[PDB]
């Protein structure tokens, strides 16, 4: 149960693109390290041939029922208070197929 | 004003916070590791990410997060626990 300040020693089990900034790319990542799962953002970087290379840069924290349930709660709460949750969920289901 | 800060995870001297903050009359959402300095002042480390708080960015994140939970086969269980957290 800990926060990681990089991805040294981690192996990805899932990776989903979020977005990019001049060829630094942000992927939502589930990784395994030291017997435990973590969720976070791993950075992929462009080479000069315009291919994406996974790096060891990013951060993560534990991926458990507790942390995932707290994030789902906190994130949907912030969206509700902003009064946009329904539109965000519709757009997210759109993003699925996509 | 529209600021939010909710703790996602913590131990003594460490927290991961989900935040919305107002910068240049514009709103940004982030998930970020915060630490204590030698004076027990909280500071936001570089171990985090921040993005414009917009429909496009939040929807992307909601979709991706929901996919990972589905692949892990725990979406329903998380949904149920999050509902329970609403009460408390």
């Amino acid at each position: 149960e800990q926060v990681n300040q990089n991805y040294e020693g981690h192996v990805d089990d899932q990776s989903i693109i979020l977005w990019e900034k001049e060829g630094e790319q942000v992927r939502l990542t589930v990784s395994e390290f030291r017997g435990n799962l973590y969720m976070g953002i791993r950075y992929w970087l462009l080479d000069i041939n315009d291919e994406w290379f996974p790096t060891k840069s990013g951060f993560s924290f534990p991926y458990t029922l507790e942390t995932t349930s707290q994030l789902f709660y906190a994130f949907t709460q912030i969206l509700s208070e902003s009064e946009v949750l329904h539109e965000v969920q519709k757009r997210a289901e759109e993003l699925k197929a996509k």
